[PDB]
């Protein structure tokens, strides 16, 4: 016997309810804009999948992103592109606003509204508990909107999240690994950053959903409020969950590989042994109680859960009392 199927909470039938053409991006064709429209200022950086420059609309002296994409499958570009398209004009969702080709290596590049990133080294020095919830908040606006049109984002950290901090303006990025969720489909789990993969891409559970999303979001607010980064720094993929079991204890981890009937992989059976499930209170200390709360642990206790299926919703997260001063402050 193999694993037990498991179907998102919520949101579950919603691509279902699409025509095809919403969710079958590999039949999606392109519609290409004129790369002559712009010119490139200067490089802002490079990741394995693309080059990210500044560049000007010359048609109308608009500051722009543009990424250029390193060559990789056609299908996974129009994925990228169908999302975004999708996904366009969202809450937080960062504006697709062209689809060019490169003249230089014949590749596409993307084209995305500008936004005026804040240098994170001073906003971490001087972050506020207010901040942290606020922030947090914007990015769950962007979450429940991109599960809500069935899609998963998948590469939720710190780097995917752009903040210009003085119009307090937040923009989630980088769907290149995003997916539509499906139900009965198993996914590739080989993906996310080490450091913010949920348990069940660890156990090579493949039949996971929008919750994803959702644990990685609790790793980035444990970092936020303990000023500990990565909060779950494992040295391979095995020993990360080795690093969440210290923390989560195993007993709830194998009641969730029983639950589930996971085959789990036997390099495991050396290494993860046996731990309690610690108290979120060892974490805390002199430099950090000013962003740890009640509330927050709370919260941080509901994202973080070995079972995808027990964690908050994007949704449930934003009625959590963690926001109540966010919430009560946004309706003016
Ligand atoms: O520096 C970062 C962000 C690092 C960071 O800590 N965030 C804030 C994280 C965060 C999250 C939650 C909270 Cl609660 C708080 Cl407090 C803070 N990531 C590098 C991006 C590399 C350049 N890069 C690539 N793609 C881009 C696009 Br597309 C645009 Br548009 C723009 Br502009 C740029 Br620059 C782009
Ligand atoms: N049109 C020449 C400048 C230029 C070169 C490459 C790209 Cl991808 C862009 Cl948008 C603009």
């Amino acid at each position: 016997s193999g694993p037990v199927p498991s179907r998102a909470r919520v949101y579950t039938d919603v691509n279902t309810h699409r025509p095809r053409e919403y969710w079958d991006y590999e039949s999606h064709v392109v519609e290409w804009g004129n790369q002559d429209d712009y010119q490139l200022v200067r490089k802002l950086g490079r990741g394995k999948y693309s080059e990210v420059f500044e560049a000007i609309n010359i048609t109308n002296n608009e500051k722009v992103v543009v990424k250029i994409l390193k060559p990789v499958k056609k299908k996974k570009i129009k994925r990228e592109i169908k999302i975004l398209e999708n996904l366009r004009g969202g809450p937080n969702i960062i504006t697709l606003a062209d689809i060019v080709k490169d003249p230089v290596s014949r590749t596409p590049a993307l084209v995305f509204e500008h936004v005026n990133n804040t240098d994170f080294k001073q906003l971490y020095q001087t972050l506020t508990d207010y901040d942290i919830r606020f922030y947090m908040y914007e990015i769950l606006k962007a979450l429940d909107y991109c599960h809500s049109m069935g899609i998963m984002h998948r590469d939720v950290k710190p780097h995917n999240v752009m903040i210009d901090h003085e119009h307090r303006k937040l923009r989630l990025i980088d769907w290149g690994l995003a997916e539509f969720y499906h139900p009965g489909q198993e996914y590739n789990v080989r993906v996310a950053s080490r450091y913010f993969k949920g348990p069940e891409l660890l156990v090579d559970y493949q039949m996971y959903d929008y919750s994803l999303d959702m644990w990685s979001l609790g790793c980035m607010l444990a970092s936020m409020i303990f000023r500990k980064e990565p909060f779950f720094h494992g040295h391979d993929n095995y020993d990360q969950l080795v690093r969440i079991a210290k923390v989560l204890g195993t007993e709830d981890l194998y009641d969730y590989i029983d639950k589930y009937n996971i085959e789990l992989d036997p390099r495991f059976n050396d290494i993860l042994g046996r731990h309690s499930r610690k108290r979120w209170e060892r974490f805390v200390h002199s430099e950090n109680q000013h962003l740890v709360s009640p509330e927050a642990l709370d919260f941080l206790d509901k994202l973080l859960r070995y079972d995808h299926q027990s964690r908050l919703t994007a949704r449930e997260a934003m009625e959590h009392p963690y926001f109540y001063t966010v919430v009560k402050d946004q309706a003016r």
